[PDB]
DNA sequence: TGATCCGTCCACCTT
DNA sequence: TAGGTGGACGGATCA
């Protein structure tokens, strides 16, 4: 995500009841779930409970898994750290969780690259009605209709949309991509000293990062209060704004991520009680009757 | 002062009405008033003789409530302070790589004497000398905002005296001890975690972590032994609890080194044995000299005598 | 000037 | 994993 971005977008949130999501097709960004569940087979327990919450409220989810890591992201990570192996164990957990999904009759895909980018594309193609994720990157990838904190234990979830963000904060997609280069994200380290308050002020005052850069480099005398304090801060943090600021690579990474444009509509099956019974028995030692108590209310006649 | 110390002592503060201080003898720590008035009072640059205006207004407030002040000025800067501060600056520089005149001092002291108010110059730090005055019962309280006064053994402190309020914040060592479990040695050892004029403290140690260290280990020697013994004999780590395993991880990440200067006897000695005047001769308060105050304010600030009279006559 | 305010930074926690 | 949070940090302001 973009660092501190939810602090900025937070006031535009609209609480909606879980009951209002009935029959909605929802892209579920599941790229990060296995890591969050890292008692044997906690990934299964974790996926099971979240899947049940979605289906309990009649949501029609499509699960999206990460594909590759793009180069800019790999680089930015690398500069921040500056019988089976881990990969094999990961492969197995993903496979098991996907087996669980299919027994629930829930479709899933593996994005070519970032899951959130793919989620945004699913919504653009009207293959889903909304996106369930807590990763603010989704906005920069052109996402809207985002449902955040879906898995907190509250009666409501937070609904965000690109329209409200524009109307209320004056921010469009290019603005958010530029905010990322101040705040930092997976694709850029941002600027030292630039938090959500200073970053928003910069966009509001200078409109864009080019003007921001120009005001800075040219000036290095009749500057107002705001400009004077900001310049000293940039100086004090040894900020250099060269020909790579703003970054065309960052812009392209968010504006043109690798996604699948396939327009085949997703198909939802019904949960397979028999196969879920045996799966849960095998994986976690649940008696069938225990599985039934949770799962039978999910079975239409 | 000791960094964040008022955050720690704050909840023991008791609000006291200025009216209650009538006839109290009060050591006034005036060591940074001049520089403060220089920086706090400007035009559109320092306004002229703001040190006179500033001192005059504060003196009148004290006299208005019948306080019997004795003003204390700094003498020298202790070597340990000069060393601490210069090292602090050197290391901050090594991360990125309006003056007080003798006449200003003489002027405010002339003002003081025309008010008939006794003043002294401490051999070194004013706060240390204030604590000594109280210990010898030459005064009944100390007016200062600088937390160092507790470490120098000051026990009855009046903070925010010149804020625009009906009350002043009273602090005493006995309440700090009783309510926070902190004695003088504890406070001096807190300084070595938090930082003060006499030590740059430890990275990562704010008021929360520093209080925890003193509570859990009792003293810095015990803390050091715990850290160092466990860093060497890793076997001693296996049995330590959550707090200790988390604290250790933090100190390591912060590259903390606790050597033979930790705790520092130089720091302890500087607070326990500051250079102060031990004279037991009581102070004598005079009466304000209206004639000489009139001419002083006239000369220094252009105040017509009638302006001075309007303020000074009720005080006399 | 020392203390306070407030925006930011950092690492742990929860998931 | 990574958003949130608790605690620390630091520059600008208070007074
Ligand atoms: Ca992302
Ligand atoms: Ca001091
Ligand atoms: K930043
Ligand atoms: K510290």
């Amino acid at each position: 995500g973009v660092h501190s971005f939810w602090d900025i977008a937070g006031p535009t949130a609209r609480p909606v009841r879980l009951e209002s999501l009935e029959d909605k097709r929802m892209a579920v960004d599941a790229s990060i779930w296995i890591y969050q569940f890292l008692v044997k087979n906690s990934h299964i327990t974790g996926f099971f409970r979240r899947i049940c919450k979605l289906l309990y409220f009649g949501i029609r989810p499509v699960f999206v898994f990460d594909g590759g890591v793009p180069v800019l992201k790999r680089e930015t990570i690398r500069q921040r750290k500056e019988k089976r192996d881990s990969d094999e164990v990961t492969m197995d957990m993903i496979k098991e969780v996907q087996e669980l999904l299919s027994r629930f009759g829930i479709p899933y895909i593996t994005a070519p690259m970032e899951a959130e980018a793919q989620c945004a594309e699913l919504l653009q193609l009207n293959l889903v009605d909304g996106i369930i994720t807590d990763d603010s990157d989704v906005f920069l990838f052109g996402g809207t209709k985002i449902y955040k904190n879906m898995f907190h234990e509250k009666n409501y979830v937070e609904f965000y949309d690109a329209e409200s963000i524009l109307k209320l904060l004056g921010l469009d997609r290019k603005n958010m991509i530029e905010l990322a280069q101040l705040l930092g994200s997976d694709y850029t380290n941002g600027l030292k000293g630039m938090g959500p308050v200073s970053s928003i002020e910069v966009i509001a005052e200078f409109g864009n990062l080019k003007n921001f850069k120009d005001w800075y480099n040219n000036g290095q005398e009749t500057e107002n209060k705001f400009e004077k304090d900001l310049r000293k801060k940039l100086v004090n943090n040894e900020i250099i704004l060269d020909d790579d600021f703003p970054s065309v690579m960052v812009y392209d990474a968010y504006m043109r991520p690798e996604v699948d444009h396939d327009t085949t509509p997703f198909v939802w099956g019904v949960p397979d009680l028999d196969m879920l019974r045996s799966f849960m028995k095998t994986q976690l030692g649940w008696p069938h009757e225990k599985s039934d108590e949770i799962l039978i209310p999910l079975i239409r006649d």
